[PDB]
């Protein structure tokens, strides 16, 4: 099941594409409901104005997102849980781990965010427009 923002897609889709965001990121049937700033960005996404990869990162970098999957956690774990979010998979190495585990320290969880989004492998599985997915 993969879900893909486009600009001209039927509103019965854009809806289905918009919760799979919510649910994948969140974990949960999060609605524009929770926030200004969650409806506002849901209507760029709808609108086209953000990507589907930007609207993962401003939802990844959220007040709802930081409580829930960083704040509460260790360095260690927070990352764990941006990486099945975002990545769809577990870390895959010790190495791995180390990379991310200095860039949480560095730049905390924007950092931690924006590498995930923008590493060659989110470029390859999900690029612009869909949703993350287990995997
Ligand atoms: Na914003
Ligand atoms: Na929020
Ligand atoms: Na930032």
């Amino acid at each position: 099941q993969k879900y893909a923002m486009k600009p001209g897609l039927s509103a019965l889709e854009k809806n289905a594409v918009i919760k799979a965001a919510y649910r994948q990121i969140f974990e949960r049937d999060i609605t524009k409901a929770y926030s200004q700033s969650i409806s506002y960005l849901e209507s760029q996404v709808r609108n086209g104005d953000i990507s589907m990869k930007e609207f993962v990162r401003r939802l990844a970098k959220s007040p709802l997102y930081r409580k829930q999957f960083f704040e509460p956690f260790i360095n260690s774990r927070a990352l764990e849980l941006a990486f099945r979010h975002i990545l769809g998979r577990g870390p895959s190495s010790r190495e791995e781990v180390q990379k991310y585990f200095s860039i949480v320290s560095s730049g905390g969880l924007p950092a931690l965010v924006d590498a995930l989004v923008d590493s060659q492998e989110y470029a390859d599985y999900f690029g612009e427009e869909t949703v993350p997915y287990l995997r």
